[PDB]
């Protein structure tokens, strides 16, 4: 019966990527290595080229202070699981690309076995995997339940399973309806492998009002990092989007994060940068998803490092390669406590 201000909070969700790798556990050093992209408007015969995931460059603009590690590693994980008691992040929301491989499954395993030692759950986040359908996602949610949802660190809320559908925008309301309405072709409501499904709010309220609602959504996020990036991530229309979400019922789940900078593998994307400011702009984004009296936050991210969301601690770190960013004037870990407390902020006000 605790009440020291320390406990997990399993109305936060962090967004975690598996996707990393090393030579000796992966056989290369997976995503620490990435093709830089094209500009999408800078003509043809670009040859961008590949970031090598040496230990001197890496696809990030940050250095992680665990280094290039792999997703498959338990003894990561267990230092990753130990981070998430210090953000209080009670849910570890899962990318999940649909690879059909081993290595996958022992990583999700791992991932849930390392969790539950430290009473973490774990959720999945639905990403755009070739030929993504309505009918592909049932079979995808029927073997998730079905293969994890037992584990004890399987995340359920008033007992029923959670999803984030990154890009949901993708599939067509009249599709998810045959999915998520009661009355739908092939619903999963009000069968074993219901669910909340919380999809992605985009743009104006004029086009996502009515696709959260004809698409049968339980709610919505917002993902981005950088705000004003879309008007879902421009947290001045957080009150009005919470609103709307008590009016009809919906799950708002606005997400928060510490900065935004994506420019060794996006050069041409440099408009999107958000500074973090020793800490301001983390403050000044999670006071607004706060205000606004939302229900569950989400966090954009533990470690999508190529997109300099992380709160994952960093070090500074000066190679022949690349000069990175670093936590500046705060520690390694102050994003893991500054979460903490935004979570006991949001735990006062709930
Ligand atoms: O700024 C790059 C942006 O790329 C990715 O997002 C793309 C797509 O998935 C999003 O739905 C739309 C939203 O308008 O933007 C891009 O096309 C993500 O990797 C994102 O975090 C990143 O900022
Ligand atoms: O988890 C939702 C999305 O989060 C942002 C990253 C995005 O993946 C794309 O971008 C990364 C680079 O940041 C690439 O490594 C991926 O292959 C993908 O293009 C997630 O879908």
């Amino acid at each position: 019966n605790n009440n020291l201000g320390t406990e997990l909070d399993y109305d936060t969700f962090c967004f975690y990527y598996d996707w990393y790798g090393s030579e000796a556990i992966d056989g290369q050093y997976r995503h620490w290595a990435h093709a830089i992209a094209p500009d999408p408007n800078g003509g043809s015969g670009q040859n961008p080229g590949t970031i090598p995931g040496t230990q001197e460059s890496i696809a990030s603009n940050f250095y992680p202070q665990l280094g290039r590690y792999s997703s498959s590693d338990p003894n990561i994980l267990t230092k990753h699981m130990d981070m998430f008691v210090m953000a209080r992040t009670g849910v570890l929301a899962l990318t999940w690309w649909n690879e059909q491989d081993e290595t996958e499954a022992k990583r999700i395993g791992l991932i849930l076995d390392a969790a539950d030692k430290k009473k973490i759950k774990v959720c999945f986040h639905l990403e755009p995997y070739p030929s993504r359908n309505v009918q592909n996602l049932r079979e995808n949610i029927v073997k998730l339940i079905t293969r994890y949802g037992n584990h004890p660190a399987f995340y359920r809320k008033d007992g029923k399973p959670l999803f984030f559908i990154y890009d949901s925008y993708l599939i067509e309301p009249s599709e998810w309806e045959k999915l998520l309405s009661p009355g739908g072709s092939i619903t999963i409501r009000n069968t074993a492998y219901d669910a909340l499904m919380i999809g992605l709010w985009t743009s104006s309220p004029t086009v996502q009002r009515p696709f959260i609602l004809n698409a049968h959504f339980d709610g919505f996020y917002t993902y981005f990092a950088a705000t004003g990036f879309t008007y879902g991530s421009t947290p001045t229309n957080w009150v009005s989007m919470q609103k709307w979400a008590k009016e009809n019922g919906k799950i708002f789940i606005p997400s928060v994060g510490p900065g935004y900078i994506d420019t060794r593998i996006r050069p041409w994307n440099g408009s999107v940068i958000r500074t973090r400011t020793d800490g301001q702009y983390y403050d000044a984004m999670y006071r607004k998803a706060i205000e606004a009296g939302v229900s569950a936050i989400s966090i954009t991210s533990f470690n999508e490092w190529h997109e300099g969301s992380q709160i994952e601690p960093a070090v500074p770190y000066t190679s022949s390669e690349f000069t990175y960013l670093d936590y500046e004037n705060r520690e390694p870990d102050y994003y893991l406590t500054r979460t903490a407390y935004w979570v006991g902020k949001f735990r006062e006000s709930k």
